[PDB]
């Protein structure tokens, strides 16, 4: 093929691949956000358990 | 340089950079999957601790 | 427009979009690293709570 057609085809292929990757990145970003939310909730559930365990230790006099 | 050579070089550089980024995205996706698994396990370990703490509170009569 | 100008413009647009995506990927990688650290800490906080709960169960004789 002539070089101009070659180039047009390679550029179009790149445009489609960049679009596909941009959609994947976006999806990974949203997945990360959801995971970050779950980790923040886990941090709070753990802190609550730490306080409940401390209170049980005080009740039974465990140092 | 002539514009056709310029373009061919810029396109090749883009192809290599898009490949490199596609491999990075793929790697980030797999890392996310593994992390999601660890977070699901943490959710279960926390729920189990919540049940064990509740049962201890009942045993000692802690409201 | 002539095809050479067309191509130069499409290539420049691709270069800018690839740069933008590379910066997003990099940012997602660093966010993942920070999240992985928080998950490793959560794993340790959970293990510690499991040991504290086990010790409380032994103290009160709960099987």
């Amino acid at each position: 093929e002539d070089k101009v057609e070659e180039l047009l085809s390679k550029v179009y292929h790149l445009e489609n691949e960049v679009a596909r990757l941009k959609k994947l990145i976006e999806n990974k970003k949203a997945d990360m956000k959801q995971l970050e939310d779950k980790v923040e909730e886990l941090l709070s559930k753990v802190y609550h358990l730490e306080n409940e365990v401390a209170r049980l230790k005080k009740l039974v006099g465990e140092r």
